[PDB]
C-alpha cells in the first residue's frame, strides 16, 4: 500500500537491500532518491551519527526511521 519509504532517500542501504528497492520501483527512482550502497546491510545512517549493527547497546537505541536502510541489521543511534 505505502510506496517507497523516505528513509532510503538520502540514505545508504547495502547490496541486498539496494536490489530490493530497485524491484519496487526502478534504478531511476532509486538513483534519484539519493540512495547510497554500502559493503553490506550493515552501514552508517542518519549522517555520521548512527551506524548499523546486529543489535544496539543499552545506552543507545535503533533509529526506527533508518532501521530500513539497514535491513537484517539495525541502525543504532545515540539519543
Amino acid at each position: 500500500n505505502p510506496l517507497i519509504p523516505a528513509i532510503y532517500i538520502g540514505a545508504t542501504v547495502g547490496p541486498s537491500v539496494w536490489a530490493y528497492l530497485v524491484a519496487l520501483v526502478g534504478a531511476a527512482a532509486v538513483t534519484a532518491a539519493n540512495i547510497r550502497r554500502a559493503s553490506s546491510d550493515n552501514h552508517s545512517c542518519a549522517g555520521n551519527r548512527g551506524w548499523c549493527r546486529s543489535k544496539c547497546f543499552r545506552h543507545e537505541y535503533v533509529d526506527t526511521y533508518y532501521s530500513a536502510v539497514c535491513g537484517r541489521y539495525f541502525c543504532c543511534r545515540s539519543r
